[PDB]
């Protein structure tokens, strides 16, 4: 077993939370294992066809030492600009985006505490965010058409650690994987992204392959859990 | 009669105290005024640029009733943020010993959640909290050159003059129509530590001053018993 | 009994106020507390961004006794900056009806030509002077919707505690000593706009707070006088 | 054959690849994919920003002429493009995984690809490139005597562009083809049978997995297209003097 | 005999390159020996807050110098160097164009420095009047030309100083280290001067030696506008509109 | 004929007070006509063989439209840059950094008020602050050579106006000039730099000639004022 006491196919607890905060139309706070992500989506009217933005960032204390506020550096660092980018693909893919008018929303995901696989956290989180927005967009009747959303977005890291195929990598497996990647699927049988390929490690077909069946497997328990969540009352006042 | 809420002329929002929220940072509190949430971090780190303390403030961009702007993604820090950071960063400095902790760095830093009022202060009391952790912390990596850092307890809580009566802790609705507005930070023994950040447009009469003081003092005093109640918890971590 | 000036606890530094110092803009007003020289403009334009008014504040590089870092070469605001900046725009706000002004924009410029402690409150006290003819500009151009705009004065004053003793108006020397010390923004109504925090961070009793108020108060009132002195003269324009 | 520039679905642009383009870096190669302009040169430096291995970073910008409409310099803007940082961190990771740091010695190696013309595949063709600009930049350090091993490099990195368009898997996409992509990515691959990396480009979009084996099978075919343009160049006398 | 194998009077082999990438209405790659310079012009319809207009700018890639340099991008802002240098590249170009004479369009001028070895931003203005050239050949063609001749002269520049006590044109990098003065003359086939600037640092000099400088400039500028009619005198190398 | 009743060849009154701010080593307030610029010369403990430094920079009034602050806007601007350059490069020609100690004298020109001719004189005011600044570290015996200042400088502005030349342009001239530079000289008849300014423009090589005669013969003024104005006691003391 590994050192959480998980087996190799298994997700780490996966918890979703709803209406973290209210301003905002979507509010999910996502937490796989330690890994915790508050993912928001913000709902404006006018777009710059609608349209929808991500960011992605950390707060300075998510990881082990402290890092430098991007805003007090001046600048936004690679990873991050890598990873909002991911976030923005991965969602626009399953939201059609002229069913959901001229409006704009602005997705945000902020991770609390870092213990591996943030970015796919994050995406997982930020899609239940913006099903939330949608509803929400939907009650106040802005919505082109009643349902722009086509399908369901989930994402887990994946790689091999220790000789073995594992599923949702924590900090400690992450660095000590000698391939690992990030998979984004839909729940209507579609891929949608395979990204960030660990440092140095190249990978054959069949190795592709076998991470992709892992990766694809832990999805559909992502999506039940998406499903789960949904199921309850929008945590908030409908317009 | 009663407040909006439904709460009276001197209450306090309820008050939520949660330290450990996460695992990293030796202080770690989530810390809820109303609707205000503040997540307050205290991370420690060895060396100096006596020891120091910096604090950062900053505000999700979904935190506003309708989402700001990034800062990072702006390029600069707006002026509300270097204002409201460096008051954190002398209200905590003002009940501290740098001198009797060592070479060290706390660095504190408060993001705000959910923003309706009262930010500041929910962080500045926050932070206290994670600060008291951080030294907590620090004592049992055997990191202090004197056992009690710590010389008073820092608290903050706003107050203003709405519908022509004194009212302590402001939510949004109550702090937009204030006419006059501020934050005031006191420690646990008595004395004062900042009066700060006058609402848009506002004056007020020294006597209007006295009675807005004596209310947020004795809000306060609700604030270091609240502190005292979660800090009475065991060490929500794994210690050094 | 006596300070390194040879002022006594309450006196302030001599107070030299020069209008029409630049030719320029509407309002352009050298301010002196003692060595402490700050050119203080009003700039006055179209529309706003009810009229608007914003406020800057900067240090030339030579005005402190070391040589400081070009904000602009550095590429970032410093904190101290945008929280002064703030401080000056909301106090000048307090005293203005900018309905009665109209659509249009007063840019307020404090430039420090040399630091000797307090170049803040001189940077406000002289702000407000440069105001004044910003606003007697626009009324001889016939833009004001009100003839009357200005509905009080704006001065401001540094106050502490130095050497055990609550002294006003503290030099570079005094401020670096002080155990305590704030900056007083009044009116010449009777009311107060701000009294901002300073230090790294320190706690103080109320019975002090109003000790340090009571003096700050008093000297007030001599700079709302030399305000006065000054704005009896003609205007040095450059009339419309 | 019912693309722009007469091309069938699986063929790539012409290839051409010119080393020693500048003379001051240790690689300097002009790499054109079609109308795909890019200059990617190799600096090399003495020692490393500790351990005992030395380093490679990789940095892509595009001229302001490159685009068809004029885009503004980011030194101007006074910000980096997320879409620059997002394919630079890519290259030097295709990069470094072919090359033994370690047997490279306490040397670091500095990639720069810019884009002097912009018609599609920019970010494959700057890969493709910098990796002859490495190959050249190691040639360089052998001569010198500065390698702590003479053969640091273990493989070949390439890389081309595809995906689904106008209902047809197609390889190598040119401007007007990628703006209207229903699926692209960009696949980098080793000379050595395995995969680097799957770039995710455009907009956002879904796939069979399939699919993903179809576009995989025609993007590794193009590869093996560009191994052989790179051979054939690096066959070529080194375009310096090798100290 | 220099260092170079050239006189004193002599410029390194130029080479113009018209054409060199397709996107821009005008694009030379100009060599000043190992200097290299790509000069671009590229047109764009209207006004910026304005009679048309045209702008300026120079940089250099990372490689070009001897030991690499960082991107002012990654630096996070623009080298004074290089402001300094795009001013001067602007000002030299409008000069000799009739702004007027061109409508309400504008020309984005950028010369980006391929290898650097001395006379960079000389190199520079003397490619980008090249394709400033195609940029009006290219406006004529669309029509959008108030005027069909925009071009009322044509613009060279060249570096000259005292190095080793003697006066030289065109100095590499060696000699640009080693002169007592250096600077740069742009001027114009008409024989008038359209700036002088850029003094080596630490340097003064006579005006004795400002009039021995300016003519061995001016000597040296002739062979320029040859070669710029030579490469010109060519067919467009694009497609016109 | 001329707005301010000059005739072509005549200077603005020029002021020039030394000690207009104590804290620095040298600090003038010079002033070309309605132009006002504050030219201070701080030193400091060491270097980047001595070093100087200049920076030039305009207050947001100090134009007949209030200009944006360069720190706000978060860049400087190309001007600026262009003319801090010369500034320090100028002075440079007439001092020996070996002879200065081993430190640095940061020149500071900010204009208070611009009507033409900020730049040449802000490089007429630095040098008079430059001397100051001397004469303060020599009286401080942390210079290497009791003379450091190997000559004087000073500039002015020259150009063609209405089909005339004119020296010394203010803001109405030098915004309709045909032909316009600045002409950087020393007291020992030799020459700095020509700087170029305005939209751009041709000129002929007798134009220089005319050109230069006239430019030369204004800053044979301008050296005469520095004099003067040096000649009066040091302003503070250093024993």
């Amino acid at each position: 077993k590994r050192e959480d006491g998980r087996l190799d196919h298994e997700l780490r607890p996966v918890i979703i939370t709803r209406g973290f905060t209210e301003n905002p139309a979507g509010s999910v706070l996502i937490e796989f294992g330690h890994t915790k992500v508050l993912c928001t989506a913000s709902v404006t009217e006018g777009v710059p066809l609608g349209w929808l933005t991500a960011e992605y960032a950390m707060l300075p204390s998510a990881t082990h030492s402290r890092s430098d506020r991007e805003s007090v550096r001046g600048r936004l660092s690679g990873r991050t600009q890598e990873i909002s980018r991911l976030i923005g693909r991965s969602l626009r893919a399953c939201i059609d985006l002229a069913a959901l008018g001229e409006n704009t929303i602005a997705i945000d995901c902020d991770v609390l505490q870092a213990d591996g696989g943030t970015r796919t956290a994050a995406i997982t989180g930020a899609y239940v965010a913006l099903a939330d927005a949608v509803t929400y967009l939907s009650a106040a009747g802005k919505l082109s058409d009643p349902r722009p959303l086509s399908c369901a977005i989930a994402a887990v890291s994946v790689g091999v650690v220790d000789g073995r195929i594992r599923v949702d990598l924590p900090y400690e497996e992450d660095s000590r994987a000698e391939v690992d990647m990030n998979v984004v699927a839909t729940d209507t049988g579609t891929l949608v992204e395979i990204q960030g390929t660990g440092e140095g490690a190249t990978f054959a077909r069949s190795t592709l392959d076998k991470l992709l069946d892992m990766a694809l497997g832990a999805c559909d328990t992502l999506f039940a859990a998406q499903r789960d969540a949904l199921a309850l009352p929008y945590p908030g006042v409908l317009p």
